[PDB]
């Protein structure tokens, strides 16, 4: 039993609780946190490679600029940051040479037929072909996707650090963290803790039904065993496609609105010597044509590629074939990006990927304002998640949605 | 995605069937693919470090009851300690009568041995003398009414705690010097040698024949859907996990009846081994509170093992919150001890496993060790369709007739 209940253990629902239990309004009211993974930050997921770096499978860099809420939060939890270097092109295709003067060309154009795919928006200008190469250059294949309109392909570009200089966004600058994000969400984690907060851990909601006032959950443990859980006020801090097992008829008896996703890939590789050094490629990314997509040489201490849409399909089915398929790809895509020999990449000591199938979730177009965070028009139940926000895809919009939802919860509560 | 083979489940069962086939010369060159939901392999068989390796799953082994697991550590150079949790040191008053009354009770098993173990108690002692004559044995599984009485005295006889009820304590018991997750280790490594891949982290959903083949559906642990041909399947998995399939299992298997029980054990360590003072290294206490079974390994550390009912008691207990579930730890093992919960210190760290299909077995028929599906030719493999349910000697077994009837079907 708990007074209030927050399911989801993200950057979201950590935020929400630290909220929550900063109100007076919420003095001697319980806190109970589900989540049904082992730890907490759901898209924050970061990893020691090997003993060598710290790396980010999931969310790996922000903009003070962009993102003020969040770096007040690194600020507040002591967490380190340092310059993330990945802000430019140094080796531009003569197709990525042109790109600022293409998408600036086409700008004005927006307010006639903005609303449409960027695809069929570059396309009507340029033709098909051209639209492909020059679309692809920038390495987001989300850009190619019917419900990604030009609108929010310009949006797109100029918010992601390696494509900002393509609509102007070079002042923006970007940090990741030093020893992960996780960190972030250890220190909120222990701040709500030492509040009172419990953590369920390993268990995932199935249903919820109202139960006179309050809810009674059912949820299921990793290992099996089945819990009910009662409670008075009920937080989902989950995006919306996990909005979708449950019984809570979303998104029809909420919003009523519509909803996109797409799955994203990030694969690591470390290597016995730091062979792209040679290429003056440490601290640098390459964005090509091939399946890698988009290539990063952090440092002297490891390489990753990162696709969406289409491509990490792509990845994640070439995981599903087997290891050594896996890696034989990734060298010989190295090696034609870098127009190099195959037996002049080498093969790699220790790696690691992750395949998220929902790892951008966004309010599709709409003409009707979509606040930050959602209520069940007959339950009182609140959704909260970064995709209900202008900064969908990003911390920031997590932290955006949670003080949103924070703030239903306590009128429901007053 | 396709093979020749493929065999779901990467338990000691399904990876001695990857063992014995490709061992074969029918098999050479064959494509052999092992599917196992979880991220690595080795099923109920789940060693870890205690920040000492211990074992969250299978435990120990008698070169007695179990020749066939022995054989197994021999050839893999696999190392063994002397098990010592194989009498009880500290007898009750009903543990020293234990073994007379069981005696007593034995040759009743030929008139009424069908009925449930505590039934069968009753029908002889009444229920009260029942209930904690049958408690002192420290598993509650023998109060379940799946359990027979026949069934009952096999596990008192196999079990090295209480082996000596029935005059089994000529049986010797070892446990694995590095833990057993290197025997699976080694058996891993041995299979992937000879040309095996592995997709671990895959849940096999469901299956139907494909013309000749059959064609299986399932799920990443990261959502990922595949689908994967075969020739030839083996499905190493328990009962419980057969039943989620949409194969008709049992009805069209065998329609032999399957039960299964949980099981729970906890681990902790101390700053010292207090239990030192009480000359309790290396005995085992079986005991009416919740703990049930209580082992101090040495000087190393102390765990508990229960079933059943006990298990989902811990579990809930677990789930309630880790400050609770501690100091009803150390409140037990004052009870057990006969001292003051003062005298029990805080542990430094301590682990947990919970087991909600532990145990699964025959109900009770000519059970074969390995079962073949009626029309489709599917062929499923167990310890729980074994003499040897509920040990690593079983999955052997069955593993061995698993082989034999797919190398059939192979010829
Ligand atoms: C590859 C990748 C790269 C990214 N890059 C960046 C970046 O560089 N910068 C940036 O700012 N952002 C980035 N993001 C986005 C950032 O990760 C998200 O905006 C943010 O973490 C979302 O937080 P959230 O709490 O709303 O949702 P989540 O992090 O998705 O948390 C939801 C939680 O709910 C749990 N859950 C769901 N359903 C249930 C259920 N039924 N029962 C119990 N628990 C449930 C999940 O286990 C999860 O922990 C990235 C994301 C990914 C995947
Ligand atoms: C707590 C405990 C203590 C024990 N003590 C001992 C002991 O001391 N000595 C002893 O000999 N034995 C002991 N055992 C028993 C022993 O662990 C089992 O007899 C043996 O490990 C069973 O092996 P198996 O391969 O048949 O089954 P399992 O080890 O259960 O392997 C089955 C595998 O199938 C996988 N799986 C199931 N369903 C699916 C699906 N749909 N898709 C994909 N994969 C699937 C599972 O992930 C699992 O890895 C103990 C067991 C437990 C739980
Ligand atoms: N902002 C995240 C995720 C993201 C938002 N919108 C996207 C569109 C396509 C691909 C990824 C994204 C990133 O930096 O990666
Ligand atoms: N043989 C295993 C598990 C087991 C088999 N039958 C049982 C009945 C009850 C409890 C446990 C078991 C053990 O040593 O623990």
């Amino acid at each position: 039993s708990s007074d209030i209940c927050i399911v989801g253990a993200g950057i979201s629902g950590l935020t929400c609780a630290s909220h929550l239990l900063d109100s007076p309004a919420c003095r001697g009211l319980s806190l109970r946190i589900f989540d049904m993974q082992q730890e907490a930050g759901g898209r924050i997921r970061s990893k020691m490679l090997d003993g060598k770096a710290s790396i980010e499978l999931g969310a790996g860099r922000y903009s003070p600029q962009l993102h003020p809420h969040f770096q007040s939060a690194m600020q507040h939890y002591s967490q380190k940051s340092e310059v993330y270097p990945f802000t430019q092109l140094k080796f531009k295709s003569h197709v990525q040479q042109k790109l600022k003067r293409a998408m600036n060309e086409l700008s004005p154009r927006l307010k006639e037929h903005g609303k449409e795919s960027f695809l069929q928006f570059v396309s009507r200008y340029q033709g098909h072909d051209s639209a492909v190469g020059m679309i692809r250059s920038m390495g987001y294949d989300a850009l190619f996707l019917p419900d990604i309109s030009a609108e929010m392909a310009y949006d797109i570009v100029g918010k992601h650090p390696e494509i900002q200089s393509v609509t102007d966004n070079d002042a923006n600058q970007w940090f990741a963290a030093e020893t992960g994000f996780a960190g972030l969400i250890q220190g909120i984690k222990a701040k709500v803790k030492a509040a009172g907060a419990r953590f369920s851990l390993g268990y995932r909601l199935l249903s919820v039904r109202t139960d006179g006032d309050g809810y009674l959950l059912q949820l299921a443990g990793d290992d099996g065993w089945k819990l009910e859980h009662r409670t008075r006020h009920l937080i989902l801090a989950i995006p919306p496609s996990a909005m979708a097992g449950l019984n809570v008829d979303f998104p029809e008896a909420w919003s009523g609105a519509r909803y996109g996703s797409l799955p994203l890939f990030k694969g690591f590789l470390t290597y016995g010597e730091p062979w792209w050094l040679d290429y003056k490629l440490d601290d640098q990314v390459l964005i090509v044509d091939n399946p890698l997509r988009k290539i990063y040489f952090k440092g002297d201490k490891y390489l990753f590629f990162y696709t969406d849409s289409e491509m990490a399909n792509y990845w994640r089915g070439c995981v599903a074939e087997g290891e050594d398929g896996y890696l034989e790809q990734i060298r010989t895509h190295l090696a034609s990006a870098l127009g190099i020999v195959r037996e002049r990449i080498p093969q790699p000591l220790a790696h690691v990927h992750k395949y998220w199938a929902h790892g951008v979730e966004f309010c599709r177009d709409s003409d009707i304002d979509h606040p930050s965070a959602l209520s069940h028009r007959d339950s009182g139940i609140i959704a909260c998640s970064d995709a209900y926000t202008e900064h969908a895809g990003w911390m920031e919009g997590g932290l955006l949605s949670a003080r949103e939802a924070s703030r239903l919860l306590l009128q429901r509560i007053a």
